């Protein structure tokens, strides 16, 4: 993984609080998932901000799904929000010499969950793009405008970039649009068959099936049933979409034992039945589907009542080229090395895409 330090940029630390990201000038959440939150309450740290004055940046978005949960409250008065593809100028203050630094950053969707967002920074070290966790379709890398001066790609030294799929095998990766209308087609198919037909979306713990529940619920008029929604009390485009009330044909509830409940037709909510009558589940598990470039369907079948839907959180590596190739920087860095590969392949595949 990333440890939070760009070399042209070390001061600063990016989705990583622990070690040496203790002593970073600024702080930036990319997005609200785990994996880019590590130590980011750690009390260490809690004491290290009240003796002075260090901020963390990051999308309005993902300022109000952190200070949602009590746990990172701490935070609220050290958070400052920046609007996207607003370039803002930081001061990075030196506590030992009292030396400021100047650094500006602008913030791109990454298209990855809600307040998902790149940080192209600029200042003396050169030009650095931290896509954090992206998906974005072939093409969009170009309709990017504050990647562009006069209509000519910025020159960009350092991209740090999400290489959660960078290996020829996952080479093609259906679109949102693709994995949400064969989810769509599912779902409509079975709940319009009777009231008593319900749907379990099988959803990981984590933002970025908002973008799922909000598209089901406008097509069908159909809240998703979820424990909990409080994080979007002011986010309406999302809020709407949701409901508490157990009484809906689409649920994204979730349970310790919902596989067992799921064997004996209980969601995880805990309804078996609607009126007495016992409800129709089937259960959509969402989960990333690839294609190999010489080698179809988005809903694979696993039972008489269970199914797949393609989604990925992650651009393939089709997309991953496309992007990469366009911006065409001097150095490009992977954020990760997953299991099934090494930094040496990874690199490999990266260094072509760069400039000569
Ligand atoms: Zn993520
Ligand atoms: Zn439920």
């Amino acid at each position: 993984s990333f440890e939070g330090q760009m070399a042209e940029y070390p001061t600063i630390s990016i989705d990583r609080f622990d070690r040496e990201n203790l002593r970073a000038r600024a702080y930036f959440l990319s997005h609200c998932h785990k994996d880019h939150m590590k130590g980011l309450r750690a009390p260490t740290l809690k004491r290290r901000l009240e003796c002075l004055k260090v901020y963390l940046y990051c999308s309005p978005v993902t300022k109000e799904l952190l200070l949602t949960s009590p746990k990172y409250r701490f935070w609220k008065k050290r958070i400052i929000s920046i609007e996207i593809e607003t370039p803002t100028q930081i001061s990075l203050v030196d506590e030992a010499s009292g030396e400021k630094e100047e650094i500006v950053v602008t913030l791109l969707p990454a298209g990855h969950c809600p307040g998902s967002v790149m940080f192209l920074f600029q200042g003396n070290n050169g030009t650095v793009l931290y896509t954090g966790d992206f998906r974005l379709a072939q093409g969009e890398a170009a309709r990017m405008e504050l990647l562009h001066s006069g209509g000519r790609v910025k020159d960009i030294q350092s991209v740090y970039l999400d290489t959660t799929f960078c290996d020829p095998r996952f080479y093609q990766i259906p679109s949102r649009e693709e994995c949400l209308s064969g989810v769509l087609e599912l779902v409509r198919s079975w709940i319009t068959r009777s009231p008593y037909h319900v749907v379990w979306l099988n959803c990981k713990a984590a933002y970025g099936y908002e973008y799922l529940f909000t598209n089901l619920s406008e097509e069908l008029g159909v809240q998703v049933h979820v424990n909990k929604l409080d994080m979007f009390r002011n986010m309406p485009e999302i809020l709407h979409h949701l409901t508490t009330d157990r009484n809906t044909q689409i649920h994204a509830c979730r349970h310790p034992k919902a596989e067992e409940y799921f064997q004996w037709s209980k969601l995880p909510c805990g309804i078996t039945s609607r009126n007495r009558i016992p409800l129709h589940i089937i259960s959509i598990k969402p989960s990333t589907m690839w294609f190999g470039e010489r080698s179809t369907n988005v809903i694979v079948r696993t039972g008489e009542s269970s199914y797949r839907a393609c989604f990925s959180f992650h651009s393939s590596y089709s997309e991953i080229k496309d992007f990469l190739s366009y911006l065409c920087p001097v150095n490009a860095y992977p954020n990760v090395i997953p299991v099934g590969t090494t930094m040496d392949k990874v690199v490999e595949i990266l260094k072509p895409l760069c400039r000569s």
